[PDB]
């Protein structure tokens, strides 16, 4: 409804590694659910196994905590201990060779996920098409 439908190839067989081309992090879910953007790419809480819930609908669950990757109401992203609708995001090519990750719950506003050069993760309403925060390669872990 409210966007395009290209898809990246697959990538959910194995765990992969969150790339964001912006200032070069890796997605990251702290234990305590604290999301961010780390350049170390020994952490152990950079891998993700990602899930098709419905074609270029997914899920995003850290391999080590479990958790899975969310965005609040309020535009907040944070690991949740359970799947919920918060959870899902419309997995989507960009630029013809990223991936991207919008909200399904907040699809109709495009609120991505994305990191700032920082390696702080934005707030929804601070994304948008066009953003360099918002491109993602799905790395091998």
């Amino acid at each position: 409804h409210h966007h395009h439908f290209n898809l990246p190839p697959g990538n959910y067989k194995k765990p992969k590694l969150l790339y964001c081309s912006n200032g070069g992090h890796f997605l990251r879910i702290l234990p305590d659910g604290t999301v961010d953007g780390t350049r170390d790419r020994s952490d152990q809480h950079i891998q993700f196994q990602l899930s098709a819930e419905s074609v270029g609908e997914v899920y995003i669950k850290s391999t080590e905590t479990g958790q899975y990757l969310a965005m609040d109401t309020d535009g907040l992203v944070y690991g949740s201990q359970t799947p919920n609708e918060e959870c899902l995001f419309l997995e989507r090519l960009e630029e013809n060779h990223y991936n991207t990750y919008i909200s399904k719950k907040h699809a109709e506003k495009n609120w991505f996920l994305g990191i700032k050069k920082n390696g702080s993760v934005k707030r929804g309403p601070r994304t948008h098409y066009g953003q360099k925060a918002i491109l993602f390669l799905p790395l091998p872990v």
